[PDB]
């Protein structure tokens, strides 16, 4: 029926969400999952939040990604207000007005990574590899675990995703396969906007 997680709240703030939850009989969990219907973000007054993992996974799953004002306003009026009317407009990274949560909310047929094969390659910080994988697989990509496991042929498109920082060689990936190499920001920017970005900005230089 209805299930929520929260992001960027103080315990005090969390308490009000639980209050909201009890009142309306909304489920409340710590981990976002398949079932999660709602993601409550701490935003500023114009509905701009931090770019948190729950934010990415919420957009990726076509959920409601709603400002915490949905909660406090709904408590202030003893009624559950319009999820539509509080939705997140953007974030500190991708701009204050991009409206990706809704793009994703409606565009579940035209998924930004339809047709792609993605290998999240090497080591990653601030975000478990499997959650990034889950994220791209939620956006309609096929996940590959080994550079050598890419589906040779055409009609399909492989991409290697890395986070440069994380390694003590990421220019010498092209020596091991025939795919564009891009940074994690390709995915993250793409997911935040729910618009597949052009690799240009994100391509990493590969040695012959
Ligand atoms: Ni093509």
């Amino acid at each position: 029926r209805m299930s929520m997680v929260v992001s960027g709240l103080t315990p005090e703030e969390f308490m009000l969400v639980y209050k909201f939850a009890r009142k309306h009989h909304i489920t409340l969990t710590n981990l976002i999952t398949e079932e999660t219907t709602h993601v409550v973000m701490k935003t500023d007054a114009e509905f701009v939040c931090e770019r948190a993992l729950k934010y990415f996974l919420g957009i990726a799953g076509g959920k409601w990604v709603v400002s915490y004002f949905w909660v406090t306003q709904s408590i202030k009026e003893r009624k559950m207000l319009n999820e539509h009317d509080f939705e997140v407009r953007g974030d500190v990274v991708n701009g204050r007005n991009h409206q990706g949560p809704k793009r994703a909310r409606e565009s579940q047929d035209r998924k930004i990574f339809r047709g792609l094969e993605i290998c999240c390659y090497g080591p990653f910080t601030n975000m478990p590899t499997d959650q990034l994988e889950w994220m791209v697989q939620l956006c309609g990509a096929s996940v590959v675990k080994e550079l050598s496991s890419f589906t040779l042929g055409t009609g399909v498109h492989p991409i290697v995703v890395v986070q440069p920082d994380a390694w003590t060689g990421f220019h010498a990936i092209g020596q091991m396969c025939e795919a564009p190499v891009v940074t994690r920001e390709w995915v993250l920017d793409s997911v935040a906007l729910y618009q597949c970005q052009e690799l240009d900005t994100y391509l990493i230089p590969q040695i012959p």
